[PDB]
């Protein structure tokens, strides 16, 4: 996983908050990133977001 997708998807977390699974993808791909699979579950693993039901959100 690039760092700087990391650092683009985190940017793009921290001003959503809360974000539905399909729209991340989405929102992620707009911002260059080309698998957006993988770099939230890197976020995931990082402690940055957690997944609800087809959510992830911004861990405080």
């Amino acid at each position: 996983v690039n760092q700087k997708e990391i650092e683009i998807a985190i940017e793009y977390f921290k001003n959503y908050i809360s974000v539905g699974e399909i729209v991340a993808t989405m929102d992620l791909k707009a911002r260059g990133i080309s698998n957006p699979q993988a770099v939230i579950s890197k976020l995931i693993e990082m402690g940055i977001i957690e997944k609800g039901e087809g959510c992830y959100n911004l861990v405080r």
